[PDB]
């Protein structure tokens, strides 16, 4: 797992993103049948959401900050594939992706 200071930085980035209206579609895992999109898991083989990223950070399940960035990008790209590249949800994902990248560019180095 990444050292404490990087873990803290990523956690603060995630909390900042969670505060945003544009995060609302991404706060929790998708339940396809509950949303009457039963083909979701046929299209999306690696579901991802903000709660999972935060829990993984708390579980020290990331080895590098780039893995966090990869999971965030995967979440947004899942929306791009399933809802469409210009769908409302996808553009909200692009917005919070920009916010998260702003917070992650400032990630402190190991040494
Ligand atoms: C199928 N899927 N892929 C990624 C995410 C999803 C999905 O459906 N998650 C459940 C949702 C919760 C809130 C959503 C939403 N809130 C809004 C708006 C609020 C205010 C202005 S827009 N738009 O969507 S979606």
């Amino acid at each position: 797992g990444i050292p404490q200071h990087q873990q803290k930085h990523a956690l603060m980035a995630i909390k900042a993103v969670k505060r945003l209206k544009d995060a609302r579609p991404f706060l929790q895992p998708v339940d396809p049948v509950a949303l009457n999109i039963p083909l979701y898991f046929n299209f999306i083989k690696r579901p991802m959401d903000l709660q999972t990223i935060e829990r993984k950070l708390n579980a020290n399940a990331y080895e590098t900050p780039e893995q966090i960035t990869e999971d965030f990008n995967l979440m947004v790209e899942n929306s791009a594939k399933f809802n469409g590249p210009t769908a409302v949800i996808t553009q909200m994902g692009r917005n919070i992706q920009a916010a998260f990248e702003k917070h992650m560019l400032n990630m402190p180095a190991k040494d």
